[PDB]
This record gives structure tokens, C-alpha cells and sequence, in this order.
């Protein structure tokens, strides 16, 4: 039946778990939710909570509740935050106002180890490899993640990475794709491989590869490494003006990657140069760089899955706060733990 619950306040905030949740200490906290440390006496297992924050106040939180918790109920690969649990102290629907999400607790992000250590050949292969194999089966399900960089990446004492996204409220800019700042209206997932080509560069030279101060800062940084848009480019671009002006710039040349990333891997440098090209019809895939010649310790085509059909049509939809509540709270009931 349902658990026992208990209740306490951390931070002058609610919370009410069930009884197999000890040792509660808040992590992180913010306008999108809260998170505490956790033992989780069932298993044995360190977690983390999170409580949403006013989960269902506006339609805008509604909506990013049930996308929250449908994405996570469907995230189940190795290199991929997956859900231990979801639950409400809610007995009805009538009731339901709080979620609360529960994954492996993750203490180390990417971040943390690129700090404190320079990097072996091997370990930017297995890192980027994992980052890559995640992405692979994210792309699959039609999934963008938008925001990958070193702080949504959780990396365990044996190297072992998650994609996640640990946002509750390292600038995003430095890692994001020259389109997406463009406010291109309608950029795709290559956006992610310019971010993984970024973090990539930063895990061989210890170093953020663009970073910006602002958005026009942050493209000539790009600007000054791959090159002004060339011919091809331009062409994709239909605004006149948007030509002139990029026509009236400083034209800066490509550079030569193999003669910026002094002493790394040639086959790291190959692998970057497919990753950060302006055209984004042009990036290599997650798919493709899994198959590169660097990753040939760690490829293994058979063990890089895809994930099941992913049902995203309630994004295009335009709900009732209530009716969100009501398609959350089915997905909390009929949530099922992994083993
Ligand atoms: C509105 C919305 C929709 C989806 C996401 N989202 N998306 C994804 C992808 C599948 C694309 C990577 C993942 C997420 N959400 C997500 O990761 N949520 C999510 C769910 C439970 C716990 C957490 N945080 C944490 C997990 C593990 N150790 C942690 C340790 C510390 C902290 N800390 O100090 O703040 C947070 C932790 C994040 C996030 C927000
Ligand atoms: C100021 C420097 C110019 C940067 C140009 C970025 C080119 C982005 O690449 C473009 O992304 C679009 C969005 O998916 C695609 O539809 C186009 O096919 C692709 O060329």
C-alpha cells in the first residue's frame, strides 16, 4: 500500500517524504525546485529529492511538471539521469499540489573534475565517449537537451558520466551553439554537438574554449577560431541585411585546429574540427562521432542503444493547469521503480 510518510521543514520549505527517505539536507535550491541529500534505507543507496517548486501555480509550471516527470519516467540508459521514484503525500487528485523526484545522488560534476586535474588522453576518450553515447540516445527519442555544459554532467569516482540537467533557477553562453544566440527560430540537435565539441576542447586544454562576456563577445570569440560564414553559409542565410553586415565585418579566417590544440590527440583534433563547424547541417552527429577512430577503446556498436518510442505530442498541446495535474498525477500512479 502507500507508504508512511513524515514531515519537516528545510529552509523554510515543506517536506514530506516517506519514511525509507532518512538523513535529509538540502543541496541546491531555486525558482524551479529544491534538492536534498538522502539515505534511502530500501536500498541502501545515497539519493537525491527533488521537490518542485509551486508545481502547479501557473500553466507555464503545469506544463513544465508533466514534461519534467514524463522525460525522466522515460530517461533509461547508463549515461542518462533515470528516475528511482516519483511520489506525493497527494491521497487523491483532489489533493495533489507537490511532486517530488528521486535519482542516484550525484555530488561530482564534470565541472569539479576539470578544476582539479589535467586530463589523460584516455580520460577525455572515456568522458567524451559517454557524453556522446547519452546524446545518441537522448537525439533519439527527439530530445534537444539545449544546455549541455561541464555543470549538468555528473561524473562518480570511477568516471562514470549522466547527462542530467541540475538547474533550480560555468556561463550557459560559452557552450552554446552561434545559432541558438542568433535566435535562429528553428535550430535542431546539432546544437548539442557544438556544445560537446566546447566541452571537449576545455577537457584537452584545461581551459573554457569561448569565453564570452556577452552574446556579441561570445561570436567573435567562435568567429576568431572557425571562421567568418563562408559562401555556402551566407546562402542559408535569406536576410539581406544580416549578409551586409556579416559581409562588412573583419573577415577572419578559419584556423587550422591541428595547429590550436597543441599536443592533443590528432585523432581528438580530427573529431573537434567535425564537432565545431557553423553550419550545423555540417556537424557530425552523436551517432557518427560515436564511430570515430578516437573511441576505438570504448565503441562498440552493439552497445549504444536508442531510446523506445518517446510520445511528445503534449508539447504542441495548450491544457488547463488542471488537466496538466490530472496527466501528471497519472504518471505518478502508474510510475514503476527499476529494479
Ligand atoms: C522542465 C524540465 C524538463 C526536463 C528536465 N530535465 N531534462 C533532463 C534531460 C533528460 C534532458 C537530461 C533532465 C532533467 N531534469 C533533471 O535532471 N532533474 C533532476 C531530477 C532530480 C534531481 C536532480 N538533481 C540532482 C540529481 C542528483 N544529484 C544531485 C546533487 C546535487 C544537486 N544539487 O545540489 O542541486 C542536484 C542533484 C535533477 C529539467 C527541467
Ligand atoms: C555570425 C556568424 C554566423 C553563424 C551562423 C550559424 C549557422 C547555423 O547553421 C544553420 O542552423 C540552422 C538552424 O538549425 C539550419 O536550419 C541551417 O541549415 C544551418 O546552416
Amino acid at each position: 500500500e502507500r507508504p508512511t510518510f513524515y514531515r519537516q521543514e528545510l529552509n523554510k520549505t515543506i517536506w514530506e517524504v516517506p519514511e525509507r527517505y532518512q538523513n535529509l539536507s538540502p543541496v541546491g535550491s531555486g525558482a524551479y525546485g529544491s534538492v536534498c541529500a538522502a539515505f534511502d534505507t530500501k536500498t541502501g543507496l545515497r539519493v537525491a529529492v527533488k521537490k518542485l517548486s509551486r508545481p502547479f501555480q501557473s500553466i507555464i509550471h503545469a506544463k513544465r511538471t508533466y514534461r519534467e516527470l514524463r522525460l525522466l519516467k522515460h530517461m533509461k540508459h547508463e549515461n542518462v539521469i533515470g528516475l528511482l521514484d516519483v511520489f506525493t503525500p497527494a491521497r487523491s487528485l483532489e489533493e495533489f499540489n507537490d511532486v517530488y523526484l528521486v535519482t542516484h545522488l550525484m555530488g561530482a560534476d564534470l565541472n569539479n573534475i576539470v578544476k582539479c586535474q589535467k586530463l589523460t588522453d584516455d580520460h577525455v576518450q572515456f568522458l567524451i565517449y559517454q557524453i556522446l553515447r547519452g546524446l545518441k540516445y537522448i537525439h533519439s527519442a527527439d530530445i534537444i537537451h539545449r544546455d549541455l555544459k561541464p555543470s549538468n554532467l555528473a561524473v562518480n569516482e570511477d568516471c562514470e558520466l549522466k547527462i542530467l540537467d541540475f538547474g533550480l533557477a560555468v556561463a550557459t553562453r560559452w557552450y552554446r551553439a552561434p545559432e541558438i544566440m542568433l535566435n535562429w527560430m528553428h535550430y535542431n540537435q546539432t546544437v548539442d554537438i557544438w556544445s560537446v565539441g566546447c566541452i571537449m576542447a576545455e577537457l584537452l586544454t584545461g581551459r573554457t574554449l569561448f569565453p564570452g562576456t556577452d552574446h556579441i563577445d561570445q561570436l567573435k570569440l567562435i568567429l576568431r577560431l572557425v571562421g567568418t560564414p563562408g559562401a555556402e553559409l551566407l546562402k542559408k542565410i535569406s536576410s539581406e541585411s544580416a549578409r551586409n553586415y556579416i559581409q562588412s565585418l573583419t573577415q577572419m579566417p578559419k584556423m587550422n585546429f591541428a595547429n590550436v590544440f597543441i599536443g592533443a590527440n590528432p585523432l581528438a583534433v580530427d573529431l573537434l574540427e567535425k564537432m565545431l563547424v557553423l553550419d550545423s547541417d555540417k556537424r557530425i552527429t552523436a551517432a557518427q562521432a560515436l564511430a570515430h577512430a578516437y573511441f576505438a577503446q570504448y565503441h562498440d556498436p552493439d552497445d549504444e542503444p536508442v531510446a523506445d518510442p518517446y510520445d511528445q505530442s503534449f508539447e504542441s498541446r495548450d491544457l488547463l493547469i488542471d488537466e496538466w495535474k490530472s496527466l501528471t498525477y497519472d504518471e505518478v500512479i502508474s510510475f514503476v521503480p527499476p529494479p
